[PDB]
């Protein structure tokens, strides 16, 4: 007995709408189905089986293990990679596409369809700055295992509140086959505990799983984990085929040495390394599942997507990185445009607004013969052909907008390039400029020249481009204040950042060679605001991480240099992998933490002026933003002061003195004293010109200008600052 043509098609028609609505988990896939099936009974049948993702989602209506329906209508099932590996030939010489195949009397399919149990728990918070963001990357993991038909995937994210209590009762209950733990940045003390709770209960006889960890960020050594859990499956950021070889291990087609990408202790009690193939993500890996979105609803914000994986981690020394070289590997435009429409028409059922972070560790890139920038205009072209525009945020290098070394063509092209990413949404982006010093620039390993950082944000904020840079003031093997000079300068220059200027009328090589050569041009479209009013984060000191070259070139000033830097005799912190580093030069360090105080004694007022910003009318808004904008213009020029004070020179008297004559603050300790004793004195008369500021703030609260919360906040936090005055002796 058969089923007819027309109950085909409707089946066919009916699951096409089911499957359309990516947003469901597979369980509630399986229950529409069974509502589908149920609703017009023609067959009883006795289990339900749903895999695939998105457009080759396939369902599974198994009568008996010797009929088993198969329903695929957005793919041929020809393709299907659970058919094939079962049996590769079964559709032998057809050369039709097949929607719709009943299998008669094959009982080995019915074992294939016991798939194997996953869960996956995203260790992760939400990241609020600049907006919110929900991280999406572990869901390319259970979206490569759905569509190679591979397991049945479980995701845990944590970004939606799920308690510790919560995870370890779920994974009691699903009692999966394999687990898997992805560590982001900061979660590994997290980690721990859960890891600890999971294998109480196995000893305890609750739970009999495979366990594997990956961390995100490779700022740590295996060995910290295997101590604490012997039996633990370390494996990299891309874990798509050590899940697949664990899988087949658990099938009895692999041995655990055999493992990709995995590293363990052996019966020998010594550690294991397992080869790590690159994962082919251009061609094997999906839209990411989007379970997560079902788990909150309400979220305001930004989306992530990988339109690629890998970068050059030569361009960056304080980025950890791993002993395997992982290349760059971009998704076609056809394949990420499909998977970006996945995720704002998923965004647009919950009411999220169409903004899209891509979280590409190497955004732009580069192809053979200079096509990475088609690649990025051919996406955006796709973009422009929406009904709905959107917004999208990303990251990049400074030489990623202008390199002098390639030639003029090239950038012109990547102005261009840069141009349709406007056209297409990009809204705030990244830049990591990270210096303004040409020596610190090389310690960083940027391999880019302060000039190029200034011209790269030129072209950029023309564009309209909403702009931030990524800027590490100290840094550990700094010697001599010559770096600290060249990075005020730096941050300084009022011509780098230009308004949104009309570009209507000319060509990309006309407002190429207008922004670098016509100093009449840049005159006209500045801003007028310095560079530092874009650093995310002021004053910033380095913080070096376990396996990075930094760490490297520290050790080895350490060795031929015969002084202590590393602290904690080398113990760094567990639970983030960064080393207790002190400066090779005693003044820099002493500016460091200077700079740090600073930040501390100023925490309080500025978090409360923050926090009442974000909830104040429009009027008060713009009030307290300009308190913001002080605080940042005096936290800068601080330095300067510092500096001035170790170091004086005729230029920099010139600028403190216009800055102090417009602060009505012309007056305001040792001169070249790099002590810490002097360095409080400088920075303590500095204080003044805060307390300057933070007496407008308080005039204003008293006239009723500002608005104070319930709890009078900014009133307290006012008046401890007023009597914290000086005192440094909070540390």
């Amino acid at each position: 007995t058969y089923l007819s043509t027309k109950s085909i098609e409707y089946y066919l028609k009916e699951l096409k709408e089911i499957f359309s609505q990516i947003w469901l988990k597979p369980s509630e896939i399986e229950k529409r189905c069974e509502e589908l099936f149920k609703r017009s009974k023609e067959f009883d049948y006795k289990r339900i089986l749903v895999s695939g993702e998105t457009d080759n989602t396939t369902l599974y209506v198994i009568e008996d293990s010797s009929k088993i329906h198969v329903f695929s209508p957005n793919r041929d099932l020809r393709e299907n990679p659970l058919l094939m590996r079962w049996h590769p030939s079964w559709y032998e010489i057809e050369s039709k596409e097949i929607y719709y195949k009943c299998f008669l009397s094959c009982e080995e399919l019915y074992e294939h369809l016991e798939l194997p149990t996953v869960t996956l728990v995203n260790l992760c918070v939400i990241e609020n700055f600049p907006i919110p963001r929900l991280n999406l990357s572990t869901g390319t993991l259970s979206s490569y295992l759905r569509k190679e038909q591979l397991a049945k995937v479980e995701l845990i994210d944590m970004q939606v509140g799920t308690t510790i209590n919560q995870i370890i009762k779920n994974l009691l209950d699903s009692q999966p086959d394999i687990i898997g733990l992805s560590v982001n940045f900061g979660q590994k003390k997290l980690a721990f505990e859960i890891l600890d709770l999971i294998y109480s209960h196995i000893e305890n006889g609750d739970l009999s799983s495979i366990i594997t960890v990956g961390n995100v960020i490779p700022s740590f050594s295996p060995e910290q984990f295997f101590e604490r859990y012997p039996s633990l499956l370390i494996c990299d950021k891309e874990g798509e085929y050590t899940l697949r070889d664990l899988i087949k291990m658990l099938k009895k087609e692999l041995k655990l040495d055999e493992v990709n990408g995995i590293s363990y202790v052996d019966e020998s009690g010594e550690v294991k390394h397992n080869v790590a193939e690159t994962v082919n993500f251009k061609e094997e890996v999906p839209t990411p599942s989007l379970d997560i979105l079902g788990e909150i609803s309400k979220f305001r914000g930004a989306l992530t997507l990988e339109t690629s994986r890998g970068c050059d981690y030569s361009r960056c020394t304080f980025c950890p990185r791993d002993h395997k070289l992982r290349s760059w590997r971009p998704l076609s435009v056809e394949q990420t445009l499909k998977q970006l429409d996945d995720i704002l028409r998923a965004g647009k059922h919950f009411n999220i607004k169409p903004h899209i972070y891509m979280a590409d560790e190497e955004f732009i890139g580069e192809l053979p013969n200079g096509t990475e920038a088609q690649r990025i205009i051919d996406i955006c072209e796709g973009l422009l052909k929406r009904e709905e525009k959107i917004k999208f945020d990303f990251a990049a290098r400074a030489d990623s907008v202008y390199e002098p070394k390639r030639t003029k063509e090239w950038n012109v092209e990547r102005l261009k390039m840069w141009h349709y990413c406007a056209l297409a949404g990009a809204d705030r982006i990244f830049i990591g400029v990270e210096s303004g010093s040409n020596q610190q620039l090389k310690r960083y390993g940027k391999g880019t020249t302060s000039e190029q950082n200034i011209i790269a944000l030129r072209l950029v904020s023309a564009l309209g481009i909403n702009l931030r840079i990524g800027f590490i003031m100290f840094d550990q093997l700094m010697k001599g204040l010559d770096n600290l000079k060249e990075n005020l300068d730096f941050l300084e220059r009022t011509d780098a950042l230009m308004k949104p200027i009309d570009i209507g009328d000319m060509t990309y090589e006309e407002l190429y060679d207008k922004l670098l050569n016509d100093k009449e041009f840049i005159e006209k479209h500045k801003t007028g605001k310095p560079v530092y009013t874009i650093v995310s984060y002021m004053l910033a000191s380095m913080e070096i991480l376990m396996n990075t070259p930094y760490s490297r070139m520290v050790q080895l000033t350490e060795r031929k240099e015969e002084v202590n830097l590393i602290m904690n005799d080398g113990k760094p912190d567990m639970n983030m992998g960064r080393y207790a580093t002190s400066f090779v030069d005693k003044t820099n360090g002493n500016l460091s933490e200077a700079c740090q105080m600073w930040i501390d004694s100023n925490f309080g007022v500025m978090y409360t002026i923050k926090s009442l910003h974000k909830v104040a009318n429009p009027r008060e808004k713009k009030k307290l933003y300009s308190y913001m904008e002080t605080h940042r213009e005096i936290s800068h020029f601080l330095l300067k002061y510092l500096v001035y004070n170790l170091s004086p020179d005729k230029e920099s008297q010139i600028i403190l003195s216009d800055f102090l004559r417009m602060h009505s603050m012309e007056h305001i300790i040792n001169v070249g004293d790099g002590s810490k004793e002097n360095i409080l004195n400088v920075m303590t008369n500095w204080q003044l010109i805060m307390e300057k500021l933070l007496r407008d703030v308080e005039a204003d609260l008293n006239k009723g200008i500002i608005t104070d919360s319930e709890d009078h906040r900014l009133h307290n936090t006012l008046k401890r600052w007023f009597s914290d005055m000086g005192n440094w002796s909070l540390i």
